[PDB]
């Protein structure tokens, strides 16, 4: 009803409304209220003594976990044993401080153009695909799944993948192109379906994020989060207790508690980013989750039958400039991004000039933009299902449709790039 | 077949329609009738029997202080039409931008604008929200209080809004009215019933007004386009070429520095949820985020700064523009502002005494910053003086040695604790 809202291990019958001590993992006891409960989870509105002292929900924490699939709860949902821990670990983010004073840094490669070449994916960020209901945001998500590294990075990868409040179907779907591509092996996946328990759906993210702490911090890994529905999340939040429509009031404190979870952990050697999937009669503002920007699913891509439908000009990545450049990527990354970008917008304005002066009242010039527009995203934008792309290939990609437009018409790459890189050169 | 015009009604139309038209231009051209309005016919023109002359507005100085209606004619129940020019409303009336890049500042008194994500001259901008917010009481208080700033040019603003209620247009009418603002400003009106081929012609007679007073008069114009949400409506309502996604381009295309470079066409086009659509065409140059957490604390104007950007602020800021130190201030409230509300999710998560004394003062910067920077009034105009004098003042219970992201240049010359 208030909140803020932590997640306990319903270990004895308890009440609702009854006031119960919490025993944190660094000794300390916090007073609450119970909130609601599943079957074997509490959910507790915090303050801030002969009375219930509960322990804090914990996750069964260990490398096993990689290769594993399991529930919101962490229960093995792929017929192996139970998790064999080595570390209890408080899923509420409330016993391990990982994150260092650090802002985010290198190269995450993605194998998709339209992030890894004009939004940059950092080690250590937080990057959401804002999406909407019928386009293939999940789609683009375990293809992300599927081919993320980071190119020469010492500290090994992982993925952490975690989808709530999905269809049986879809949860089939996601089980099998885990396993049958291999990219199950170095990931840990946490299905919430629609149907378990409310509660249950909930501490699906902490769980996810306090695995992926866990494989950053003790053991040196860069880890990528990928949440596949944040307003699935949302609709579980207006759904309990008390609740005529709307959202609670503490939804804005609640998703904080998940979008402070990230960045680069002490040490340096480690890092949590996270790619949160943002879909979208109820109104949720998801706006704090979008602070170092966010990728764009665009339906008119979709429309003209182009995958994945991203468009770049509304997409951003706001530390994309500590990601990319030499020995991170390549010098001219910059240059040609930028150069596309000014050239795709130019080409996409021209569409209109078209629509309003007729295609043959158009000047040389400005055909060659509008003729641009169309190559980047038959060429560049558009890339198969399972087509992983080395930023290498994705900037030669951006080189080889920059060729279409007049090399006086570079405004963005200097002639030291042109000389060195452009392909009549 | 090629691009929509529009065309004055002389007598009723089928449809397939093979009919002539004289354009503003002089020439004639072939096409089809789209859609039969009442006072407007579309047409899909060929190559680039029925008698008819393309509709046009009035191009005349004189457009300023009158509150029209979207179709053109008067609603303030003025006299008509005053003729300077008469000019055709697609975007072909005169090629007027200079292809240059936006250049210099725009004060619209707003701190989360003028601020962080700086209006530059000749900027689409588009401002996004859903319903229920107050998206409209920005805009119309942007209306009143914008302006240049050391230019020698005039300044002028084109307000048109769309699909909107009687007691809307009353209200926006007063306001405009009561506040002289109406002395510098077109207004275009289209009720939310008037027809709709109306509420598609609107943006284009405010553009191509704006373009007149911009190009043929040496004016800085803001274009506040009031729903294009409304206009999206009213477009797939009607119809079976210039389709949504084509021909929202032809009119986000209508911004820029004029030829001269002596004026510019600005644009701020309002954007709300929820049904279709894909306007992601409209968001190049940025977007300003209203958003309704901020709203539900009581707070106006309700943009969260975070999520919004101007790509093309740096061009509108510094030294002759607004002041050297914009740039740092605004950076490092940027900077600060993001980490004080991540530490609202460590707060809940450990307790507010579990937390840094540091991290506490951040926590309380978040405050500071929402509280005082983003909450202003309705009708308080800041000077980007005033606003960055704000900034100074909230920066300062932030621990000094804390401002990364501002060269000591700065803090030795403008922070409070050492004047
Ligand atoms: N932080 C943000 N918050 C909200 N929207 C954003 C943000 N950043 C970018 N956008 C843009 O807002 C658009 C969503 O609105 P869209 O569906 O295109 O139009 P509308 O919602 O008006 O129908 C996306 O295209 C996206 O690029």
């Amino acid at each position: 009803i208030a909140g803020p809202l932590i997640f306990v291990e319903k270990t004895e019958p308890v009440g609702y409304n009854e006031i119960v001590n919490i025993k944190m993992g660094d000794g300390t006891v916090r007073r609450g209220q119970v909130l609601d409960s599943s079957a074997d989870i509490v959910v507790v509105q915090v303050f801030e003594g002969v009375i219930f002292t509960g322990e804090t929900l914990k996750l069964p924490a260990s490398v096993d976990l990689l290769g594993r699939i399991l529930s919101g709860s962490g229960e093995p949902r792929d017929g192996g044993p139970r998790i064999v821990p080595d570390q209890l670990l408080d899923i509420n983010g409330a016993a391990m401080n990982p994150y260092a004073r650090l802002p985010p840094k290198d190269f995450i490669q993605t194998g998709i153009s339209t992030i890894d070449g004009t939004n940059t994916l950092v080690r250590g960020q937080k990057l959401p695909i804002f999406s909407a209901s019928g386009l293939p945001h999940n789609e683009i998500a375990l293809q992300i799944a599927r081919q993320a590294s980071v190119p020469g990075s010492e500290s090994a990868f992982a993925v952490v993948f975690a989808a709530m409040g999905i269809t049986n179907e879809e949860a089939q779907y996601f089980m099998s192109d885990f396993e049958k591509t291999g990219a199950l092996e170095r990931a840990v996946v946490f299905l919430n379906l629609a149907d378990d328990p409310a509660v249950e759906r909930i501490v699906t993210p902490r769980m996810a994020l306090t695995a992926a702490e866990y494989l950053a911090y003790e053991h040196g890994m860069h880890v990528l989060v990928i949440l596949t529905d944040i307003t699935n999340y949302a609709e579980a939040l207006r759904q309990m207790g008390a609740a005529r429509r709307g959202y609670p009031g503490y939804m804005y404190t609640d998703l904080a508690t998940l979008y402070e979870r990230a960045g680069i952990v002490k040490g340096a050697k480690g890092s949590v980013t996270q790619i949160p999937i943002l879909s979208m009669h109820p109104i949720p503002d998801l706006s704090g989750y979008i602070t170092e920007g966010q990728i764009v699913v665009a339906r008119e891509l979709h429309r003209k039958g182009i995958y994945p439908p991203i468009n770049v000009l509304p997409s951003l990545s706001r530390l994309m400039n500590s990601g990319i450049g030499a020995g991170k990527t390549r010098e001219d990354h910059k240059a040609v991004s930028d150069q596309m970008y000014a050239g795709y917008a130019e080409g996409r304005d021209l569409r209109g000039l078209v629509a309003i002066v007729g295609k043959e009242a158009l000047s040389e010039r400005d055909t060659k933009f509008l003729e641009f527009a169309d190559l980047f995203e038959d060429k560049f934008v558009r890339q198969g299902r399972n087509e992983n792309r080395t930023i290498e290939d994705t900037l030669e990609i951006g080189w080889q449709i920059l060729t279409h437009l007049p090399e006086n018409q570079l405004g963005r790459i200097d002639n030291k790039y042109i000389q060195k890189y452009h392909p009549a050169h």
